[PDB]
């Protein structure tokens, strides 16, 4: 076929019941996270493909960069909490790995601030029991599908996207292959 099992995509031997349509995992550690953000937009992209009616969800994860990693882990739960996650994900990423100036729960909040967000607004967010439930749920989401590696991609808690295996002499051409598989996968 076009299309193969291990070859742009593989299966998990165990389903997970539930699980969002299309789910992405990635760290502000992830080398290759930055990359799919920040030169390939894959998120935007796949989206641009996706039916009518699916939603989107992207999750930080903890098993990236210790302490602060898990602090990471806690500040995108407030991105999503306040909807905010357009506005901190370009400086959260450059700041762990472009400038380096980002080594402390301090200096993650500091990128929050200068995007506009309040401070009485992200102290009360990070402490927020609601916030609590969304780490919680970012961790039992990675949980679900024994992840191990970032970035990764799953659609419909089967199918988990494989870009190991697709061209990457051309990175426009990378991208498309990478959301029309994301588009088949959705429609299996």
């Amino acid at each position: 076929a076009q299309y193969e099992d291990g070859k742009q995509y593989t299966t998990l031997e165990k389903p997970v019941a539930g699980a969002p349509q299309v789910l992405e995992f990635f760290s502000f550690f992830c080398p290759h996270c930055y990359q799919f953000e920040e030169v390939l937009h894959i998120s935007d992209n796949v989206k641009k493909k996706l039916p009518e009616g699916v939603k989107m969800t992207k999750y930080h994860v903890n098993f990236m960069g210790g302490d602060l990693g898990k602090d990471l882990t806690q500040a995108w739960a407030v991105a999503m909490a306040l909807g905010v996650e357009d506005k901190v994900t370009v400086p959260l990423f450059e700041g762990v790995q472009k400038t380096q100036t980002i080594r402390s729960a301090s200096d993650i909040r500091d990128v929050f601030i200068n995007a506009g967000i309040k401070g009485e607004e992200y102290d009360a967010a990070w402490n927020s029991f609601v916030v609590k439930s969304l780490v919680a749920q970012q961790e039992k989401a990675a949980a679900d599908v024994q992840l191990r590696g970032v970035p990764a991609m799953f659609v419909n808690g089967k199918y988990q996207l494989n870009p190991q295996g697709m061209d990457t002499s051309n990175m426009d051409v990378f991208v498309q292959q990478y959301a029309d598989t994301v588009k088949y996968l959705s429609e299996k």
